[PDB]
């Protein structure tokens, strides 16, 4: 790999859209000295970046909630991971990836191994709801219910078998997301003292 998990450590932070996961990586990053890095702002901020000939093809992705080739995603978050590195912040909190297993091997076999995956098991009913209203609040594209559908869809085909696959390698800290954000916060700060 790149990096040993010695030199950089890596929390995947997974589950489906609207779980909380955003959010909770923001209260994480005042508390500890993790990095937040979500795959999705990586992704929009190239997509939307002058020049880049992954415009139209990431703003497709998005709009269809299809998952990005990954040597696309891996190669934007192996740019941030090694800013950050060279900057010194060796922990780091990566949201939204892995999403599909490619990205997953690739990225534990060429970057690094991850310390554990932060799961936030959430109802899909649950999601749902937070998206809306996130929708109406934010006004992100692809928060609209057509492409929601979409997200959950890949969630479950692609995502879920990328769960399956670490929790056999018990490598999986599974959190509620259905509470508020200050009691999700306690389990995640209980996950994550547990789990260092
Ligand atoms: N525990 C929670 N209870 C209620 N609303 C929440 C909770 N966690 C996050 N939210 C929100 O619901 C939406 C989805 O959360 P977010 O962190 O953005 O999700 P994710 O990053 O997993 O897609 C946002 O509008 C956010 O403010
Ligand atoms: N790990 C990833 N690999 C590929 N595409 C991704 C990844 N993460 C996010 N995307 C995409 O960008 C969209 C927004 O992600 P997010 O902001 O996490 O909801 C997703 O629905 C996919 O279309």
């Amino acid at each position: 790999p790149a990096f040993s998990p010695d030199q950089v450590s890596v929390i995947f932070v997974l589950g489906g859209p609207g779980a909380g996961k955003g959010t909770q990586c923001e209260k994480l990053v005042k508390d500890y000295s993790f990095v937040h890095l979500s795959a999705g702002d990586l992704l929009r901020a190239e997509q939307g970046r002058a020049g880049s000939q992954y415009g139209e093809l990431i703003k497709n992705c998005i709009k269809e909630g299809q998952i990005v080739p990954q040597e696309i995603t891996l190669a934007l978050l192996r740019n941030a991971i090694s800013d950050n590195v060279k900057a010194n912040k060796h922990k780091f909190l990566i949201d939204g990836f892995p999403r599909k297993m490619d990205q997953a091997i690739s990225f534990e076999r060429d970057i690094v191994e991850s310390k554990f995956i932060l799961f936030f098991d959430c109802p899909e009913d649950i999601m749902l709801e937070r998206l809306l209203e996130r929708g109406k609040t934010s006004g992100r594209s692809d928060d609209n219910i057509e492409s929601i559908k979409k997200r959950f869809n890949t969630f479950k085909e692609t995502s879920m078998p990328v769960i399956e696959y670490f929790e056999t390698k018990s490598k999986v800290v599974r959190v509620r997301c259905d509470r508020s954000v200050e009691d999700v916060y306690k389990d995640v700060q209980d996950a994550i003292r547990d789990s260092l």
